[PDB]
C-alpha cells in the first residue's frame, strides 16, 4: 500500500556523477498491476539497507512491468550516495515508502 | 525550444526541509500548449539568478497551462539550496533548459 519492497535491477553510471537506479517492486502473485501504484514524477522514500535513513527520489519512468527508474546525482560524503558507491548491488532488496506527490 | 524563461509562482517551505517550487514557463499569448512539451518524471536544468550554476530537478506534476511543480530538498550549504532558502522569491524569472528524460 505505502510500504513496498523492491529489488535492484540496475545500478549504473550514466555520467561522471549520476547513477541510473532501476528497481523492480515485489508483489504477491495475482496482485493488481504494479504500474497502477506508481506514476512518473511521483517520488518514493528509499531506506538505506541496515539503517533507518531514508531519501526521496523521483520516478523518471515506470515500465509496463512496474520497473521504476531513478537518476541520482552522487554527492561527496552523502549517505545514499555512499550506499550507491560502496554497497548497492543488483539483486539487493530495499524498502520503499510511498509513492507520494507532495511534502 | 530547449531554453525557457519561467516565473516563480510559488516557493514554499513544506515538511522535512523541502521546498515546493512552482514555476510558470513563459510563452507568447496563444502559443502551443506547454503541457504537451513537459511531462512528469522528466527533468529540467534550472539556473541560479546571476550565475552560470545549474541543477537538475524532476517535474513532480504539470498543469494544463504548463505550471511545473518541483520538491527540492534543502542541503546545508548547497548552491541551489542556499538560493531557495534565502534569495528566491515569487515573481522572479529564472532560466531553465529541458525537458530531458535521459543522460
Ligand atoms: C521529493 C524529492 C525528490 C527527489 N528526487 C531526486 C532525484 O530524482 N535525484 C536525485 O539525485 N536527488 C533527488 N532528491 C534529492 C535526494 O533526496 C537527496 O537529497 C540526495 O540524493 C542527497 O542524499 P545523500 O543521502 O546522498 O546525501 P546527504 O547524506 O543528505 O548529504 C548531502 C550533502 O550534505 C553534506 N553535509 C552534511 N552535513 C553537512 C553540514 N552540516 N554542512 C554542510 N554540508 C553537509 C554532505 O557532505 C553531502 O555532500 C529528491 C529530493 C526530494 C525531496
Ligand atoms: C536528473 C536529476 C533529477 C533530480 N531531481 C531532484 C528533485 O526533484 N529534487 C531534489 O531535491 N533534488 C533533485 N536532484 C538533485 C539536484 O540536482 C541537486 O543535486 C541538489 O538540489 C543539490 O544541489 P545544491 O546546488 O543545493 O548543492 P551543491 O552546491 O551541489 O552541493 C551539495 C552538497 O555538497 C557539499 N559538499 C561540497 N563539497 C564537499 C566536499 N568536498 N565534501 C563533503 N561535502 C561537500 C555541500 O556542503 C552541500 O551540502 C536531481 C538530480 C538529477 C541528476
Amino acid at each position: 500500500q505505502t510500504n513496498w519492497l523492491a529489488e535492484i535491477v540496475e545500478c549504473d553510471r550514466v555520467s561522471s556523477n549520476v547513477v541510473r537506479l532501476l528497481l523492480q517492486p515485489l508483489t504477491a502473485d495475482g496482485a493488481a498491476p504494479i504500474s497502477l501504484n506508481f506514476a512518473p514524477g511521483q517520488f518514493v522514500d528509499i531506506e538505506i539497507p541496515g539503517t533507518h535513513t531514508r531519501r526521496s527520489y523521483s520516478m523518471a519512468s515506470v515500465a509496463e512491468d512496474g520497473r521504476l527508474e531513478f537518476f541520482i546525482r552522487l554527492l561527496p560524503d552523502g549517505a545514499f550516495s555512499n550506499y550507491l558507491r560502496t554497497q548497492a548491488s543488483v539483486g539487493q532488496r530495499v524498502a520503499l515508502r510511498g509513492p507520494a506527490g507532495s511534502f
